[PDB]
């Protein structure tokens, strides 16, 4: 390996110069362009307003960028006019100075009832047919509810047909995110030696993508060594790293919002027949759940080409061990889980600017796991990697 | 004396693992909480009980996993072990976190999760469900999909369960609050001219990782001079000059138990208006706390530290200069949950609710001053977590 250790944290440390080439942040005539989108989905499914709550929704359609609490903050969209936001009288300074789409400000103070304000706007406007965020807290049904008598639906179908489609701007800022994580990865691991830590690696990834100029560090960070790898969604553990070991890494940032999300499973020393094995099994099922991407292919048959190898190989069938457990993929946009899903079942067809993670893991059982995720995005034609996957058990990076 | 003079490397003799580590959350102490959750529900009508992933979820069964779009949920009835939805892939982490006997059920990637809510609860001849506020609207719309009866809002069974703090609860709270309480301390310390917010941040978050808090800095505050007028602003990095207010916001959590305490204090020499205000937001905040004990209303905690503005000429209500929110909110495994001090609610005050006291003074443009400390309702009156600030140049008690 020319890529597994050999590189001192000093070393590292000089890669780690903030980033020099910053995607052009969301601009005024864009969030324009998504309230219009959202309307035409609206109208075609017989909606007449809608309510977004603070998360990433939110700032999708407004730029707040807040996280959901017990207040609500919420952006009310109607057939005409610009949307109400409902919000705590307290924070209207707040609102004003990260809204990047003018609004109505619609504020209630501690006491007062931010649901009769809902309701309020909907009927100065005659709208009586609302959707509601699906990511939203439960309790704003309740509140909503009280004042309210009609039929309330799910807005999961405006929502996503409008977020699963990223614009060239979008791109652009999840291509920077998964372009810093990518060299993350790359240093995590040229800095890994025998007895180094988990938490030793958590800790210097957060420190390079804070230092490349992330919005908040890493996102998230799993690190597992040896047999710990065998648990997609294992406890956080110290482990100390040992020669024979597979060394499985999941980390990503945010820029503008918007996700990296990369796995890298590689070897510290030696592999056994049986990792080099299921390595390059995995890589295979990636590579093909990848040349099965096109404009107008459901989504389940993404998840099938990964299965279609690994039975191949004898492995599986559907979700049995060894083999792939969960689906091949996940969307990805201002949530690091998003539509659409690579999932059986799925009919969705694939349309151009639709992101997705391509994470076919194998686990065996008592033994370990192997995941290599990148993600990409659907062309014209077919599609395209955000970043390349990788090349060999001891080659973790193209 | 507080404020500057100590080295980073002094500080950091300070900062060894906790010795005092409480107990954590026992086998007992959750079927107890099942069993609370039981008695409520059956006072209300409700014959199952649906709770999402989430603080909840680590009330009742012990996992802590944040909520995702796959559904992971404890279904409670009347009689048996409750039954937990999870997707099939992940039963063996699932078992690694659990505190609590249940029944799986399990569903794969494309079948629906729904569906095994309802199975359990006609298995059981529930049709009285109630459901947890704080999980996504989407599962009311997957359940929807499968009832035609009411869902109603499982959230005054869930207070009922959450808001008065067992023992073991405030113990765990308690060492949170005391970690995070040294740290304010030795952030104060290292404190001198032109040091960066971000410099702050960073360090308070070694310090809490040092002492051993689940994961460092839950969140992390810090804010010079006219900033803290500014209390939800947009974070940008400052460099602090003599004269400068310090507002610092930071806490931890242990066990998922959290601290949430908030310092405000002067960089060398105060205005008169600083001092002024920053003794006045001590005495709101003492009213506050004079007002707690049970039977007293939530609402008339908050109307205690409004009192005391408006004698001194601020206000009234929520009018700036003066207290533009809710002078406090209960908290436990999650940052903000019930009672909340705020006007308005009419909540008895009970013994072991929990809750902060920040009746936070805003000067528009100028400064603000917050301090911010957590109390629990005692049997005649209440305690502090951590004791109040002394002075404006003596955050530490
Ligand atoms: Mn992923
Ligand atoms: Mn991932
Ligand atoms: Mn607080
Ligand atoms: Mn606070
Ligand atoms: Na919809
Ligand atoms: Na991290």
């Amino acid at each position: 390996s020319t890529q597994i250790g050999g590189m001192s944290l000093d070393q590292a440390r000089t890669q780690l110069a903030p980033w020099t080439q910053r995607a052009a942040p969301i601009g005024a005539d864009e969030y324009q362009q998504r309230i219009e989108r959202a309307r035409v989905l609206m109208r075609a499914q017989g909606v007449d307003a809608l309510l977004i709550g603070a998360g990433t929704s939110l700032r999708y359609f407004s730029g707040v960028p807040w996280g959901a609490s017990e207040r609500l903050v919420a952006l009310l969209l109607t057939t005409e006019g610009d949307p109400v936001l409902i919000c705590p009288a307290f924070e209207e300074g707040s609102l004003d100075a990260v809204l990047q789409l003018p609004v109505r400000k619609r504020l209630w103070e501690e006491h007062e009832d931010p649901y009769a304000l809902v309701v309020q706007a909907m009927d100065e406007q005659h709208a009586h047919a609302l959707a509601l965020d699906p990511g939203i807290a439960f309790a704003v049904h309740t509140g909503l509810r009280a004042h309210l008598g009609t039929a309330i639906r799910d807005a999961g179908a405006i929502i996503d047909g409008c977020r699963m489609c990223k614009s060239p701007a979008e791109l652009a800022l999840m291509q920077q995110a998964c372009d810093m994580t990518l060299l993350v990865q790359r240093l995590a691991a040229g800095i890994a030696h025998e007895g180094i830590g988990t938490d030793q690696l958590v800790r210097f990834i957060d420190e390079a993508h804070r230092a490349l100029g992330a919005d908040n560090g890493s996102t998230f960070c799993i690190v597992q060594f040896g047999h710990a790898t065998a648990f997609p969604h294992g406890i956080p553990g110290v482990q100390h790293l040992r020669a024979g070991e597979l060394v499985l890494i999941d980390t990503g940032c945010t820029v503008q919002g918007y996700h990296s999300d990369i796995t890298r499973t590689w070897i510290y020393g030696t592999p056994s027949d049986a990792q080099q094995r299921i390595w390059e099994l995995e890589l295979a099922a990636q590579a093909a759940a990848f040349a099965a991407v096109r404009p107008g292919v459901a989504c389940e048959a993404v998840d099938q080409a990964a299965r279609a190898v690994l039975q191949a190989a004898g492995l599986g069938p559907d979700y049995r061990l060894p083999g792939l457990p969960h689906r091949t993929g996940h969307g990805c946009g201002l949530a690091i889980h998003e539509a659409p899903y690579l999932v059986r079942g799925n009919r969705q067809p694939l349309q151009p600017g639709m992101c997705a993670s391509n994470e076919p893991m194998i686990v065996v059982p008592g033994a370990f796991g192997v995941r290599l995720e990148d993600h990409f995005y659907v062309t014209d034609t077919g599609a395209q990697w955000f970043t390349p996957p990788s090349v060999a058990i001891d080659q973790p990076f193209a």
